[PDB]
């Protein structure tokens, strides 16, 4: 049970803000010596929240495998006497273990989804503690996502994985030291309903030694619903709607009273109803239509570093070109991600981190497991993993409005008999861990409408296509064909709502090219626009997502010229030409619906 | 037999005066209705020499396959009544029929060598002569270099190919019209010994004619003369390279033939692990090549000559591989002018299927691929380089094919003649057979019918990619493997980075300048400890273009300087090293 901090009988005290000491590891003997105990030895300085990889400009720290120490000291404020608290990590990519003065306090596995522990017997109030971090960035067979961990000859471990982004590694996101009453809200789920668009319900389910009375207030404040019941409610309402453009927001209050002291929360709710018939995707009983990117958490010098300017930045950006919604492309993103979202109405496909389930997409002329679903590769442990995975993403992203679908997983190799068999069960899983929400899974290239084995397990169907790109290379004619005879194929083959949720060009900007041929800006440009025209002759396709919104980072190899160049924008977030054609065609469509061509 | 027009008693008027009619043949009609007779209507203006497919800015023309068609006007001198007059054409890429005004003169074959003919009887000289060319830039695996053309559902033809470089085609050097007296020198053929202050100068000067050879110096002042055969004492080096002349004179009493033919006096011999120029220890220093430019495609240009030679003299190289097809003879006179060392490559890259992009016959040798009609082709393509550049000192060593798979069993059979007959098509230089990565000591099957064998190696790039201590340590042991396993020197004629101009990383990540100077140090470092190895030639001297796909950033990027001739950063550690050695001396 989990909820964001936010104010009034609670508190935060941020460690965010400001420089950690930190160390590598490089034999491992900061667990057996435990570093825990003293202020560290060869510590430097380094900024949190933020990836330790690009940070010193060294190449050796950027390419490190093994653990990592970040250690604070901190004055624990003084009239917490009497009130309970928490020790919250909002990320520690990979795997996080935290000492609060010798006394080792929580663990977690998982690099983008909040831990926290209560730590009220282990701190003095008034006076100052010291945190310790161990946090490790291995991936093996069972971590979300997957990888391999190749020790040479001398003990230099270096890790490969499967997926294309940099594997930063580090506390990426906010940590920070919170304070509830001893009688506190402990986790809220609100559930909307909605009929004729002026006329339902929230439902409410509650849950800490507190009798629970909720307020339903306006945006001006008003209150226009109450009810009371650790288990929950529906209060009954006409009221004004979340939709996609707006995103109106009511705010629910849940007061937990216990005899003596109080606690309450706010939650915002924004009050719309998701569903999937036959090939649409409606939101509010309309048929919407998706526009916008995959986006990455990656940016210069900070990694995947959560940044407030960047945050801004990049939903201007976004709003200018006039993208509607966005894939939480391979990890869950920054909490702050989805609350904007929420404020803006920015309709969000919320994806896990299990990326990489695929041993075909490589580089070439170059010792994998031979069977991706086995003992040795993806196996029963790899799916408990990828369930707890599913369950934390969704306990801390339920409640928000914005999030209008959940990804199990980025482009698996689905052909193999036992890749239906370890999603199904994960796909029944997660329906059952949230039924007011479609479920999807993003589906490879090569896996054809012929060869796929588990598409028929989701509500909708996300493709990510290359088609004159990796396969057709610079053949806009033939790639065209293609693709619409996969499209109509998949349409004829699951009656399902059909997202593209990744295509693009590698494209470096200011190469041009007075041919169309490929890395060129111009080449950018037609191979968008001949998508575009093919998924305007598809009636089931009801989203288009520009593989990326930005150039990232990836590790180093020959099919990536200074990281991916798919972006739209340089890493620095200037345009390449195809910016202004996608600001063309989504500013001149009619909000939400498929442009009529 | 092949030599160079010059013009003592023979004259040129070349029609390298750019400007031809040129049309493509889309619905390939035009052999049917022959558009030889009439000048080409919907015709347009292109440059000659030059490729066609860039000169336009179109994809249309830029990515063709089939027959294109030039033709020009030329009012035959008047002066030219009694001579006898040839149509030379220096190269026609892949494959070239010319009309003189119906009379169809020519065909050839082959898209880097001359073809000629005599046109006097279908010529009338004071007027113009209607000159038409059909050009063929179609690929097949009975082609020098081989390929497949796969035609789509719409008789569209898409052509498919195995080597990197870009497949330019059109008139990519001179064609000129040059007139012999009636009794006239056709072949010459000349071959230099030296000892360890002396020695002699066999010809062998094939022409209807008496023989008389002079030999003058640079002052043209006599050395030796004879009176078909000789063998003449005396009594050309890499940093200087002296060149004397031989002039022969075919005397008739009906009419008089003189032609003027460089040579140079100078020594090249093998064994233990030194590459001897005139008994001395050589060391290879220089660059893979390409003929390739801007617009012009692989047309060749003196003012690219010239621009591309200050670079090689700054940087400190004294050799280059003519890389995967036979260069201007312009650039051969250059090099014997020059005294630049050059190893000398015919057009067989592409004989290998084994490491193309991701994302087929299904044995290399036999008859759906390498064929019998496939050795026929390579050996005439091996032969028409050999009539061409036999004369030439500055070639140093004969290639016979790039990279080709040897793993595949019947590499032997189709190699094992060509090596036979190559050496047996000239004694007087050494042979070599550049193999691939993949083809390591282990695993290759033929790096023993060769006198050198020459290494393209990549490890660091596309295996253990950015992972420079591990690659340095496969570099070393393979490299020591090699030297062990056949003991002949080993030249590595191809060692190169993908670096774009201006990515700078305080790491050392690949694709970038600072990653490029530290493989190449790596790579040098490596060099300096192997006793064997005689030659370095980083693989491309500038980025060059080839067909498109995911592994080339608008081309290949591995070039010291870009498309337009700018240095790279490593281009100056490069003259570090090329400049800081004692030439031709290597560490
Ligand atoms: C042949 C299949 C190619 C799949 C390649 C498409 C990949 N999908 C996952 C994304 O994270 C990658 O960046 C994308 C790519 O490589 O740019
Ligand atoms: C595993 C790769 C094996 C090396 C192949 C490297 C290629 N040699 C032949 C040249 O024509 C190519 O330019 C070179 C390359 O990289 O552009």
């Amino acid at each position: 049970h989990m909820l964001r901090p936010v104010e009034t009988p609670t508190r935060e005290i941020k460690k965010l803000d400001g420089l950690w000491a930190f160390s590598l590891d490089r034999e491992n003997c900061g667990i057996d010596q435990r570093w825990w105990e003293s202020a560290l030895q060869e510590s430097r300085a380094i900024a949190v929240p933020g990836s330790f990889n690009d940070q010193f400009a060294d190449a050796d720290i950027r390419n490190y495998a093994g653990n990592v120490w970040y250690q604070r000291e901190v004055f624990i404020p003084k009239g917490w006497a009497g009130q309970r608290i928490v020790l919250r990590f909002d990320a520690v990519t990979h795997y996080g273990k935290v000492w609060v003065n010798n006394q080792e306090v929580m663990e977690h596995q998982g690099g983008y989804t909040p831990f926290e522990a209560d730590v009220t017997p282990y701190v003095i109030a008034g006076k100052s503690v010291r945190i310790t971090v161990c946090v490790n960035n291995e991936l093996n067979w069972q971590t979300i996502p997957p990888g391999m961990v190749i020790t040479d000859e001398n003990g230099k471990k270096k890790q490969s994985y499967f997926h294309d982004f940099f594997n930063y590694a580090g506390i990426h996101r906010s940590v920070m030291l919170y304070t509830t009453p001893n009688t506190w809200v402990d986790d809220i789920t609100v559930v909307t309903h909605v009929a004729q668009d002026c006329n339902h319900a929230s439902v409410d389910w509650q849950v800490a030694n507190g009798d629970v009375s909720v307020e339903l207030r306006d945006a001006d404040q008003q209150v226009v619903a109450t009810g009371q019941g650790t288990s929950g409610t529906l209060q009954v309402v006409n009221p004004h709607l979340w939709q996609p453009g707006e995103g109106y927001l009511y705010e629910l209050c849940v007061t937990a009273k216990s005899q003596t002291e109080c606690d309450i929360y706010p939650l915002r709710v924004g009050i719309r109803s998701v569903a999937v018939k036959g090939e649409q995707f409606l939101i509010n009983h309309k048929p919407f239509y998706f526009t916008g990117f995959g986006r990455h958490e990656d940016a210069d010098l900070r990694g995947k570093g959560f940044d407030n300017v960047l945050m801004v930045h990049d939903h201007a950006l976004m709003d200018w070109i006039g993208a509607n919604s966005y894939r939480t492309s391979h990890y869950p993103y920054a909490e702050e991600m989805l609350d904007w979202a929420d404020e803006h109405g920015i309709v969000v496909i919320d994806e896990t981190a299990a990326v990489g389930f695929n041993l075909s997409l490589g580089i070439g002329f170059e010792n994998k497991p031979k069977e991706l679903y086995s003992e040795e590769a993806v196996n029963g442990e790899t799916q408990q993993a990828h369930l707890q995975a599913i369950k934390e993403l969704i306990a801390r992203d339920k409640n928000h409005p914005s999030v209008v679908m959940w990804s199990i997983a980025n482009e698996p190799d689905t052909r193999p008999q036992g890749a239906r068999e370890y999603f199904a069960p994960l796909a029944e899983a997660t329906r059952k861990l949230d039924p007011t929400r479609p479920i999807t899974c993003v589906n490879v290239m090569f896996c054809d409408a012929h060869t796929d084995t588990i598409s028929d397990l989701f509500d909708v169907l996300c493709l990510n296509r290359y088609y004159g790109w990796y396969v057709q290379s610079g053949d806009l004619e033939t790639a065209e064909k293609v693709l619409e005879k996969e499209l109509l194929a998949w349409q004829e083959k699951l009656h399902q709502p059909i997202i593209i949720t990744e295509y693009g060009v590698d494209t470096l900007a200011g190469l041009h090219s007075m041919y169309t041929d490929m890395w060129s800006e111009e080449y950018q440009c037609a191979w968008l626009d001949m998508y575009h025209r093919v998924f305007d002759r598809v009636s089931a396709v009801v989203g288009e997502q520009v593989w990326n919104f930005a150039d990232f980072a990836t590790s180093q190899g020959i099919l990536r010229v200074g990281g991916n160049k798919k972006g739209i924008f340089t890493r620095d977030r200037k345009p390449k030409s195809a910016a202004f054609l996608l600001q063309k065609r989504w500013t001149g469509m009619n909000f939400g619906e498929k442009p009529q061509q």
